[PDB]
């Protein structure tokens, strides 16, 4: 037993990282088949970013303004071109370590891993979720752009974010494999406010559902509730509203342990307007939302993917 | 910026994970070089571990006895010998993705890697700290263990932990490398004590600074202290004590932050004798032990391996 915030195993996505260099600028690409994804803002100039004109500034470059090294080999770029906010760079080479693999845009409050990279190396991986305000609560510094997030299939890896840039509040915005970013973000050096933040409920409850399983149960109460009494509690305290599509899918983990969805609700209200009193749940003294319920499950019954 | 408790990419493990099965147990071994390592309890049966005689067991055993499987291809056993609580097949083939290695036994407070198996396929990766009672909070499943806990220094993976037991407590229990327990333990189906487990003050202090680089400075107080007058608050709340040694380790971190090792350990004092309010630290509510303070350096500077 025991629960943790688990990455996705990340020798697939290693394979795929590559380093981009354009003029100054040096951040990650990722080389799949016999192409390189990156962020356009490779071709600024720190003057360039307060407010670029990327067609403009792209018209400058030419294919061998790319330098993109795989390790200590890098690759003859023979095209380049520009989608949404990712530079797509033709090389010469695919990538023989290229893993089946899918482009997804994820909806707001699914898990991904990040394998963080510098200069096109590995540093380290890490969990984490699309907030409710497409923003990510990340660990990156200058040159970690490229770095990619990542769901893994058994064999499939499923894309579905690229790291560009940091809010004021410390937060982290970027696109989909196909440039577009998650929320009202664009690729410029100027104040950006994400929304309001919510906690994503459906999660709360699933990561409630896990600590019963592994045997913390001392917030179990002896209340129920409603859907829509559960939601008048939940609007107070930014959480999003609950509904019987996110009922269903807490089924398998409701039946699993025998505990009503709305009661769990009940327990979860009682938490939310009494605190914790200083107790704690899975080794957290905060309510925990980035664990779906398909992250539960996945853990307590030892899913694998090689 | 940002911090998050990121593991170490975990490709170079994966190449190692086979599949060992002896009878009716499966679990996983590690391939390194032509010789696979798993935990010895694979030759027990549900009676036998209630109090295995492992020599007399092992004695009963031939090579063709234990199955070992790399993905779909598995290896020939040519020799077996026990060394304390792990068993070392030895196999036809040398394994063509052994990495760079060292076997290392750690010391309690220093932090690794978990790549967590079923069936010699990897499930996940996540971070943690050889408690000071040698005692590990993970997330193990029957099927785990086997899986190997490591750091990597560049190009060089040190293995230093694998899986074998959980505790009644949920904590989890095993050896290094050689088959020799961390702890007390013995690898039989008996209750066993850890003992009291204390925090790691050194880490707690790392993740202040860690803190206070990520711009989160509330705690940060007005008062010092001495280590003596410190250390008699730390025992109360079983912390482990500070040492010159543990104030030269985080030499680096006070002198980047301009804040005294004891003007921070002032401010550790009034979070452990008046709590946190109900704020927030690096978005815990609770004071985290599970970084080193290298392991702070390395985020905060973008350590990369590949
Ligand atoms: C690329 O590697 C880098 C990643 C950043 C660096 C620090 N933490 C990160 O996540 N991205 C950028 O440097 C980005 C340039 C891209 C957008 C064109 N700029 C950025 O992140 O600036 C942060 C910021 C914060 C508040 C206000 C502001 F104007 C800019
Ligand atoms: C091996 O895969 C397995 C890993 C365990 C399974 C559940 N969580 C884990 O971490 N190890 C064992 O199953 C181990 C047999 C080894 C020691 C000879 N037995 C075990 O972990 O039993 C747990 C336990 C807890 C309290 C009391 C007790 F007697 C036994």
């Amino acid at each position: 037993s025991g629960f943790r915030k688990m990455a996705f195993p990340s020798g697939k996505v290693e394979g795929c990282m590559v380093q981009v260099t354009c003029g100054t600028t040096t951040l990650n690409g990722l080389w799949l088949d016999d192409v390189v994804y990156c962020p356009r803002h490779v071709i600024c100039t720190s003057e360039d970013m307060l407010n670029p004109n990327y067609e403009d500034l792209l018209i400058r470059k030419s294919n061998h303004n790319f330098l993109v090294q795989a390790g200590n080999v890098q690759l003859r770029v023979i095209g380049h071109s520009m989608q949404n906010c990712v530079l797509k760079l033709k090389v010469d080479t695919a990538n023989p370590k290229t893993p089946k693999y899918k482009f997804v845009r994820i909806q707001p409050g699914q898990t991904f891993s990040v394998l963080a990279c510098y200069n096109g190396s590995p540093s380290g991986v890490y969990q984490c979720a699309m907030r409710p305000n497409f923003t990510i609560k990340g660990s990156f510094l200058n040159g970690s752009c490229g770095s990619v997030g990542f769901n893994i299939d058994y064999d499939c890896v499923s894309f579905c974010y690229m790291h560009h840039m940091e809010l004021p509040t410390g937060v982290h915005a970027g696109t989909d494999l196909e440039g577009n970013f998650y929320g009202p973000f664009v690729d410029r050096q100027t104040a950006q406010a994400a929304g309001t933040d919510t906690t994503i409920t459906v999660n709360v409850l699933a990561w409630l559902y896990a600590a019963v399983i592994n045997g913390d149960r001392w917030f179990l109460n002896r209340f129920t509730t409603t859907l829509n009494d559960f939601n008048l509690v939940a609007m107070k305290y930014n959480y999003e509203p609950l509904t019987q599509d996110h009922v269903d899918i807490l089924g398998p983990l409701s039946a699993q342990t025998g505990i009503a969805v709305l009661d769990m609700c009940a327990s979860l209200k009682e938490l939310l307007q009494n605190g914790m009193n200083g107790r704690t749940i899975l080794g957290s003294a905060l309510l925990e939302d980035e664990f779906t319920p398909f992250d539960v499950v996945r853990q307590c019954s030892g899913v694998t993917f090689q």
